[PDB]
């Protein structure tokens, strides 16, 4: 293992709108962020999509601290939400196929490997470690089209 240390974030300007995500790896010693953005998409994707691509870029299984500051993976997670939809091949009990599960599986693919605990304090109630990716995943969002 070795702790690494997720922070998370993703923007967007829009429903749908532009959009940017960030990951910050906080390594043993030396950051790395990831930053992209999509051009019409919604928070929720790129809260999730930011949460992948931090995992992705991971191929030293390591017992990982992730945060976010996301409405809906807290939603997702806490209350009994995913392990329903896992179950059903993606479906809600009304029996429709949730919403964004490219992302979602996407997502159990990348915590794999890995020994994610997750923290969903709320925003910046986490570190200064919060500010980089706050930014950057706005940043992000505001440097694209607007189709």
């Amino acid at each position: 293992r070795k702790r690494v240390a997720l922070f998370t974030d993703g923007a967007c300007l829009g429903n749908p709108g532009p959009g940017g995500w960030a990951a910050l790896l906080r390594f043993h010693a030396h950051e790395k962020l990831l930053s992209g953005g999509e051009a019409c998409t919604t928070n929720n994707r790129m809260e999730l999509k930011a949460a992948i691509e931090g995992l992705k870029a991971l191929k030293e299984p390591c017992e990982v601290d992730l945060y976010t500051d996301s409405h809906y993976l807290k939603k997702a997670f806490t209350e009994g939400w995913l392990e329903g939809w896992r179950k059903r091949g993606w479906r809600t009990a009304e029996g429709k196929p949730v919403k964004n599960r490219d992302l979602w599986e996407a997502l159990l693919l990348a915590m794999a490997p890995h020994r994610v605990r997750f923290h969903f304090v709320k925003g910046h109630t986490g570190h200064p470690e919060n500010e980089r990716v706050d930014r950057e995943a706005r940043r992000q969002a505001q440097s694209q089209a607007k189709t």
